[PDB]
RNA sequence: UGCGGAUCACCCA
RNA sequence: UGCGGAUCACCCA
RNA sequence: UGCGGAUCACCCA
RNA sequence: UGCGGAUCACCCA
């Protein structure tokens, strides 16, 4: 085993699926990027740290690019029109058991499930009301 | 088309499900809490704002209780030993269309799907290896 | 020929054995933990480095939980009253061959074998007399 | 009884076994050395100390020599090409019972058992991977 | 998945092969060492970094030792009579796709294929003529 | 005899092959360029020198271009969108025989063989992990 | 306290 | 610590 | 940045 | 000497 495996970041039913693969582990930061030039790649980074005597903190980062082709100095280059950045920090007490942590994962999955308040608002460019 | 309604945060397949219901809306910050004491409740807050000229930023906070050896309705100190904190900040450039935002949501769902690296590590009290 | 695999740390003869499994690899420091909450888990970390021009140094750390009167999955404070810490540092001159290193390992196994002075004293809450 | 007895440090099946014997107890440090000149001897030292109000700390040291014969000033002397040094510190809480301490000993024996990750890496001059 | 694994550095048929194994990955620098005496070992290190806004730079190092036995005063140690030092730096713009990178690799493998100008000169203590 | 000849730098089956040819050998620096527009050409240079009393040092350079067409004001020129820069230095003591040099070459060819750690990382825009 | 160092019951921060 | 900011493993209070 | 040096992740202009 | 930078046989400490 090694959980540092590749996974499907954006699922579009097998056709046009954004897949992300292990690309770096330097400095304790696990990194994943899609098969693109470094300038147009989806990027995911993860790191864990004992943030205190009784706490552990996960720091996760996701970068979603809007791929474009730009003409700089009369030449064509693969670039990113802009990027969207997700930054999350999860602080878990050292007292949390394996079942306690599964409860945290389930909460995050239910938070972002299709049809629920938050993903509905984000997908429509609105707030909660 | 109001989206501030109750939803299932922790789905255990109908039996043992955790439901979170609207509980506050002070200052545009929508809040949802489970039916517990606030020291043991599941909490979710969400707010959107124009962080700058080029971006909008969603701030989602989630609080999850440590359930193992928990005494329902009891006083458990210190507070930090019994709660986990999730802090999410999504930055979306003002040029993102509904389609772009939908993709960004799929990426978040993909990052947390069962079997993937990040959720598997969190659930096993691990990092990447 | 990968050696970062799970192993039996505490052998009780098949029944009641404690298994430690790979859990982290941030910064070359390999980590193994038992299936518990991190406050009650068995932990093992290991790293090697060129401490100086003439030597290499292995740093092995082991954390063992106090099990008597322990409440599985519970919050036990203070942390120092419930854990034992083992700190090992092995310095091997760069001239040591595989044979030399094997002898050094046998010496460590010999020092801790059942019936010998050091382990017998540790197990009886004693010193030398 | 008196656990200050001689033991077999390096076991080679009865032939070429490095045996170590009680040689000193001055200043609370128990010492053992093999039957060699003090310059080529295997050395083991052990001491216990109440390192705090609620902690006890064992300090163990093992020295494995690479015996050689050197010619200084035209004369032959028994000496050590180089030495390997093992330094360990075990901190145990005063609350650990006799059964709790046996668990610590078992962990150290299982840590160094033939075929496991750590002794495998050390014996082959590599790291964990 | 992991690429910080053991690999054959020098291929001499089936036996006589020099194999290098992971030894350390501290501060973004991956290190590989061959077995036995560190003093006579082959060394391979690798690191990547963002050298500028548009460039990522690989820094690869290889050390080939000339195995020998030193003798001073009658004491003999395994050493390296001398070492050959390979030092390479590879700069690749961030607009390079996985296809462009594969070509850069083919170029490196071709520059050193048996029979070509450069490896021939090196193999014969020669230069170009 | 001469080793300042034409050779295949990038091998793509039988056709698509990049061939580099001698172009200049001024001041102890041998240079090889691929055919057509110098602006989109592959470049390879090589030089040797006595860097110190006991060492001779090779300095090899390779340039991989990203063929493109520039357009400014309507005039179009063949250019290189960008270039990948390989820079290597190989130091070899004067005591190295033709046999020792052949090993150094095998080590270089092995470091870059398909499948091994380093060429794989480079080919996938990755680092070590 | 140090996954700081050593010629190893000493030295350093 | 911030429901502070970013060009996103960095910056600010 | 050096077709600058090394005992090779350091040092020099 | 740099796991220092480059538009790459140059430039920096």
């Amino acid at each position: 085993a090694s959980n540092f495996t590749q996974f499907v970041l954006v699922d579009n039913g097998g056709t046009g699926d954004v897949t992300v693969a292990p690309s770096n582990f330097a400095n304790g930061v696990a990194e994943w990027i899609s098969s693109n030039s470094r300038s147009q790649a989806y990027k995911v980074t993860c790191s864990v740290r004992q943030s205190s005597a009784q706490n552990r903190k996960y720091t996760i980062k996701v970068e979603v690019p809007k791929v474009a082709t730009q003409t700089v100095g009369g030449v064509e280059l693969p670039v990113a029109a802009w990027r969207s950045y997700l930054n999350m920090e999860l602080t878990i007490p050292i007292f949390a058991t394996n079942s306690d942590c599964e409860l945290i994962v389930k909460a995050m999955q239910g938070l972002l499930k299709d049809g629920n308040p938050i993903p509905s608002a984000i997908a429509a460019n609105s707030g909660i009301y």
